[PDB]
């Protein structure tokens, strides 16, 4: 798994997807997708996020 800054605040509108607010750190599940919504868990709870809602935690430095 990899950790992702949420930049904006999503709310999820399909059963399938995860909100979340700005601040929050996803972890991001299949980060090797090419697609544009990852799976993501936060708090408990897993779903679909859109990508560009987040920014991968980078190496420190
Ligand atoms: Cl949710
Ligand atoms: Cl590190």
């Amino acid at each position: 798994g990899s950790e992702a800054i949420a930049k904006y605040d999503f709310k999820a509108t399909a059963d399938d997807e995860l909100s979340f607010k700005r601040g929050d750190i996803l972890k991001v599940l299949n980060e090797e997708s090419d697609q544009n919504w990852y799976k993501a868990e936060l708090n408990g709870k897993d779903g679909f996020i859109p990508k560009n809602y987040i920014e991968m935690k980078p190496h420190p430095g």
